[PDB]
């Protein structure tokens, strides 16, 4: 869990940043090999958030979730993860506009497999967006960014937030109206992630305020079908955006629909 600072080498340049601080590339020296790593470096509330994020990630073991190597307390608090070299999914698709439809289905199906595992494990992600999916290769995606994640109580199917910055354009109506977060609210966010991927990393609800997004959803309106997106995939996005939590599908149903459609496209090609 606790790593040795003497075995960690950090690069000067930063990969990216957030409200927590920066993300940098590094190397962790093992006995016979060296591990390339991605490190979150903090800029009392942020320290507690990083320790809680590390506590969630250490409990997870799935091919489609980023692996945490450990934590280190040096000049600042650090969260060390296994490196996914190609970076965030939204940026990759903005820079590689020729990625084929079959390849987009493959990647979003991998995200649904990671989420099916998280649902089975009774954890809620609470920040599922394309910026938080990292690419190992052009054909292998992993979920990261567990800073808002929660382990559900044994007697409850949801997490209740006490006081509302939130990524509002990815949040379900019950999150906004009742501050209730469940695996089904993560399904709503997964629908927005699908729209971002098929739109090659474009931002959802372009040019709209948070209050204007609420009014749109209340009228029963939803974002349109991205250019070149198959009807079957747009139908699935719309099912993820079921207003009533009770009638919205869970990740077992979403993953099965994606798996069957992916195989249909593979065997047709
Ligand atoms: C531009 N850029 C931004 C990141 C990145 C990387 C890269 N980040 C990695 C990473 N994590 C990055 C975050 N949080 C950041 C916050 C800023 O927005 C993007 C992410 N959501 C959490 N885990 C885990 C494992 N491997 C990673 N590899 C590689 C190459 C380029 C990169």
């Amino acid at each position: 869990v606790y790593l040795d600072r003497k075995l960690l080498t950090l690069e000067d340049k930063e990969l990216g940043s957030g409200n927590f601080g920066t993300v940098k590339k590094g190397y962790y020296q093992m006995k016979k090999v060296v591990k390339t790593v991605a490190v979150k470096i903090l800029k009392p509330a942020l320290k507690d958030e990083l320790l809680a994020e590390a506590n969630v990630m250490q409990q997870l073991d799935n091919p489609y979730i980023v692996r945490m190597i450990g934590i280190c307390e040096a000049e600042s608090w650090m969260l060390v993860m296994e490196m996914a070299e190609l970076g965030p999914l939204n940026k990759y698709l903005q820079q590689n506009r020729h990625v084929k439809d079959k390849n987009i289905i493959e990647l979003v199906h991998q995200v649904s497999m990671g989420m099916k595992y998280l649902e089975e494990s009774n954890f809620v992600h609470r920040d599922l967006a394309a910026r938080n999916v990292l690419l190992v290769t052009q054909h292998y995606a992993k979920i990261s960014d567990f800073g808002l994640s929660k382990a559900l109580r044994a007697d409850e199917n949801y997490y209740k937030a006490q006081t509302h910055k939130w990524p509002v354009k990815w949040y379900a109506p019950e999150c906004i109206n009742y501050y209730k977060f469940s695996s089904k609210s993560d399904v709503w966010s997964f629908g927005v992630l699908m729209w971002e991927a098929f739109s090659y990393g474009q931002k959802p609800y372009r040019g709209m305020k948070g209050s204007e997004v609420t009014a749109m959803l209340e009228k029963g309106e939803r974002m349109g079908c991205p250019a070149g997106c198959p009807r079957e995939m747009y139908d699935l996005m719309n099912l993820c955006w079921t207003y009533d939590v009770e009638n919205r599908p869970g990740f077992a149903a979403v993953e099965l629909r994606l798996r069957n459609y992916y195989y249909d496209v593979v065997n047709h090609h």
